């Protein structure tokens, strides 16, 4: 909503930083400058580490997008930033640092460009967003090749075993550290204010996808609890992070809100926890991590199945703003 | 062909009665209310535990179904049943009892309901069915995470271990016990007479469609014997109910029966067999079963095909009837 | 551009075998008589019981094609028997002779057939083309249940083992071999001479689709060596053939060769090396080869990321021929 010529004061470098911002934003789904500000501040008071490998990461891929010739305005909403962001911070997250660190993260971010083309294309004959699954597959292509390939070494958190068969003891500590470990753990961030603050950072662009991300992490949570999860991964946000992204995209975003999308919202965050087991279960064999392929499988499904149902009104998707704006154009 | 005033008769229940009795029809594409009904009879033979369960499954991915909104002609065919059905067998089948049980069976059935829509919408883009796949990928992501969420424990079925390399004496018994449970198989039904039940419950609805079940099963078994599989699997028809599928999907209702598609029927009939072995494999590290994903896998694949086959005169999937009513449209 | 009067001479065997030998072409997408011709002496150089069955399942798949009826144009063009002959000699590479090879090599050949009507028919609604995709994955699925189905017994080269993390000396050796043995891999045939004899072979259709096949074998092996692979592999072209098959496809056939498309083919080849130690971690646990999937899964991601490029300019692909030839028709 700004004066037009404001237009006039722009550059380069200053344009690439809002894409880098807003790319920054939109791990959560928020196009907003601000909101990637308060993510990479959030990030930075974890790990000064984590937040400079966020910003290249997202960099690269932004970058990768310019000099491919991406659509101007894909590249302006952040689109093709938010995979660049995760596949920075996951590589220092599983494997130990190396000189050629850097290298691979911008190997990476440039690669989850290319998938997010890719799906773009794919998925669009459907209307359905690419949404976390090129930062995942490029990072999956990039990490489960370690045993073979020794440039990097895994750290402790990948361990190649069977799966099989304690059990802990919840206290108010599981509930407090479980729900904002789950939003901070969308990025990678064992950090209770780091997540206190992406819940603030969401809030500057929208109040119902604030609400959201914090209800997804509790429904995560408490499911996991119902299905006799341990109590450590549940105190550490494990299963809260795929739920808090199922509840961003399904609450209003991608559906207008009303009371039947947000039973549809509540089944797609209750899934995302039960798919976050199974998928780890799935990797156990070779001991690496499912990302964030839980909240994708499960929330493409109901997104894929929203065309076909009469009583969920699905909101097409190269529209689809925050919730708010969602409700106001359905209204006029 | 009834008539028209006996839809002054009808009330919610009935019609929802109707469309779950249909639903279990489709399990074996018969879209016909006593061959779901006695399919039920059938189970209800073999274990009262499992029949209870199977209509649980059944009604809840069909009122799940109504209470989004599908369109009435895909309910009222049974098409948001049959993988209710099988969602609501496959977990006591696999899974030690725990009062959770019948809450997990609805929840699994509801989620099939979500996958079929989203299949339709993804692979009706080519006009090719969804198949098990609900069932299959639902049950999966129910059940892969039993490892590390204890609310259930799973059944001895269930042993994760690498795969390596006796082989039992065949008789007439591999033979007569192989054919009818491979038939059984299709439900998890480890019984010749539910078995012998579902012939008859297809002869109702279809002669060519019961001949194929029969076929189907014993090119499953023979083909698994030529594979030199042990006879234990063989004689408890777990080479038999994938082919049963396939033999039953490709002989005559999605393809025009004639000499050339019973050939390609029989390719299909013999792939779905080593194509069980095949995923078996591929899930024992995680001590998965792999259900009917090798039905599902080779016969997406041969439908997918049809089209570029001139020879092989495939049925539009919108139109596709019983072998017997697909003949008489097309000589019209 | 040969007389037209040259078709009164032809009869349905020479017809066949033409097609054979642009079948044999295709498998690196040459589509040339002279270079299949050439490809199956090579083989046969290496290993006569390679290059029969080779011949077997070119014949097997462009045979079953013919009998299902496929449009003529793709027959001729060799699009059918590609994927025959990477199925004929994929099988004697890893399983131990049995009587029972031959008829196994034609059922896998035939199937390929199938998969590669399904993908044409899938991923044509893109424009993008199968690969070697119905190769890899018949061959998976006649493959991966021999643990449970005895007929075959697997070679040395198969043991199930759950990843973990010596090294060797680099020597010219492995470069020169490594280079070559690249090439050769592409067809399973661990031979310098054949490598040499394969590059030839391509030179005489396309000189430079004959050096992007010694890039690709060059940039698979040094990206393996910055990785830190031990030499063994590397020395044995291990991972050259997915690059290879990345150079040659992305090197002016389905993309225009400039600059940028010579970049993009490059991150394509370096990103196929990195996925060729991916996979086959990915399938250790049962011990099974990973074939051509690396290069399929990152060339796929590639083509379908070319319309959304603008500085990438993709060949439509029902017009792509070899390099020389698209910029020929570009420049009118
Ligand atoms: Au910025
Ligand atoms: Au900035
Ligand atoms: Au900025
Ligand atoms: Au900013
Ligand atoms: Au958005
Ligand atoms: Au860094
Ligand atoms: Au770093
Ligand atoms: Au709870
Ligand atoms: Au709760
Ligand atoms: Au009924
Ligand atoms: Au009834
Ligand atoms: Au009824
Ligand atoms: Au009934
Ligand atoms: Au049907
Ligand atoms: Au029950
Ligand atoms: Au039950
Ligand atoms: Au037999
Ligand atoms: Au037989
Ligand atoms: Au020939
Ligand atoms: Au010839
Ligand atoms: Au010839
Ligand atoms: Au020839
Ligand atoms: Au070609
Ligand atoms: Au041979
Ligand atoms: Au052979
Ligand atoms: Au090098
Ligand atoms: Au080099």
């Amino acid at each position: 909503g700004r004066a037009f010529g404001e237009q006039l004061l722009k550059n380069p470098l200053i344009e690439f930083c809002d894409s880098v911002c807003r790319g920054c934003g939109q791990v959560m789904f928020q196009n907003n400058t601000v909101t990637g500000l308060l993510f990479f501040a959030g990030i930075f008071y974890n790990s000064t580490t984590l937040g400079v490998c966020a910003v290249l990461g997202t960099a690269a891929s932004t970058l990768t997008a310019q000099l491919l010739g991406v659509d101007k305005p894909l590249v302006r909403a952040g689109l093709f930033g938010f995979n660049g962001t995760l596949a920075g911070i996951a590589l220092p997250f599983f494997f130990n640092y190396e000189p050629a660190m850097l290298g691979y993260v911008a190997l990476n971010g440039a690669f989850t460009t290319i998938i997010m083309a890719s799906l773009l294309n794919f998925l669009g004959k459907w209307g359905v967003p690419a949404l976390t699954a090129p930062f995942v597959l490029a990072t999956w292509l990039l990490m489960f090749g370690v045993y073979k390939l020794s440039l990097f070494h895994p750290g402790a958190l990948i361990a190649p075993a069977l799966p099989s068969v304690d059990m802990g003891t919840v206290t108010g500590r599981t509930f407090m550290e479980g729900l904002f470990k789950g939003v901070g753990e969308v990025m990678f961030q064992d950090n209770i204010v780091t997540g206190v603050i992406f819940v603030v950072a969401i809030l500057v662009n929208s109040r119902i996808s604030a609400l959201f991300a914090v209800i997804g992490s509790l429904v995560g949570l408490c499911t996991a609890l119902i299905m006799h999860s341990p109590e450590t991964p549940v105190r550490l946000g494990l299963y809260g992070f795929n739920s808090v992204l199922c509840g961003i995209a399904m609450g209003g975003i991608f559906f207008y809100l009303n009371i039947r999308t947000f039973l549809y919202a509540l089944g797609c965050m209750v899934l995302g926890a039960i798919a976050t087991g199974a998928f780890s279960v799935l990797l156990s064999p070779i001991g690496m991590p499912a990302l964030t392929w839980p909240f994708i499988v499960v929330t493409w499904l109901f997104l894929f199945a929203g065309s076909m149902f009469r009583n969920i009104a699905q909101v097409p998707t190269e529209k689809a703003g925050t919730p708010e704006d969602n409700l106001r154009s359905l209204a006029i």
